[PDB]
């Protein structure tokens, strides 16, 4: 599923990451654009072998199983596969998580080199929220 952007929004608040760790609902949609293009299926190796996954481009190194990246945890309890479900509902509870352990959003690379201090409320404008 490619999510409107709009449509993302919403769906992000309706799960609770609207301001989740501190976070405003415009950094989360700034961070699945910049990561995945609102794309649930995308997938993207990495140069150490693991894989990110879905929305949120979540790791398998880290956070979910795919069963090929060796020396990995998977902190979420999901396979990887389950992050590219139309429902955001897995990425949503593994991204909150993610936030929760130590670095912050800065844990996804783009939110760190694209959205980190931008004028983030942008990414819902429009939007009936
Ligand atoms: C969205 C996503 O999957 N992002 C991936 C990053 O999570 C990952 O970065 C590494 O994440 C781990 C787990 O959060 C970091 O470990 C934590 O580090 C802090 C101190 O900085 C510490 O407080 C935590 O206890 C510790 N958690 C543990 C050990 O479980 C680790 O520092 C991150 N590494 C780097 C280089 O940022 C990166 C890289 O694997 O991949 C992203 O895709
Ligand atoms: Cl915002
Ligand atoms: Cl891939
Ligand atoms: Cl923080």
């Amino acid at each position: 599923k490619v999510f409107g952007r709009c449509e993302l929004a919403a769906a992000m608040k309706r799960h609770g990451l609207d301001n989740y760790r501190g976070y405003s609902l415009g950094n989360w949609v700034c961070a699945a654009k910049f990561e995945s293009n609102f794309n649930t299926q995308a997938t993207n190796r990495n140069t150490d072998g693991s894989t990110d996954y879905g929305i949120l481009q979540i790791n398998s190194r880290w956070w979910c199983n795919d069963g090929r990246t060796p020396g990995s945890r998977n902190l979420c309890n999901i396979p990887c596969s389950a992050l590219l479900s139309s429902d955001i509902t897995a990425s949503v509870n593994c991204a909150k998580k993610i936030v929760s352990d130590g670095n912050g959003m800065n844990a996804w690379v783009a939110w760190r080199n694209r959205c980190k201090g931008t004028d983030v409320q942008a990414w819902i404008r429009g939007c009936r929220l």
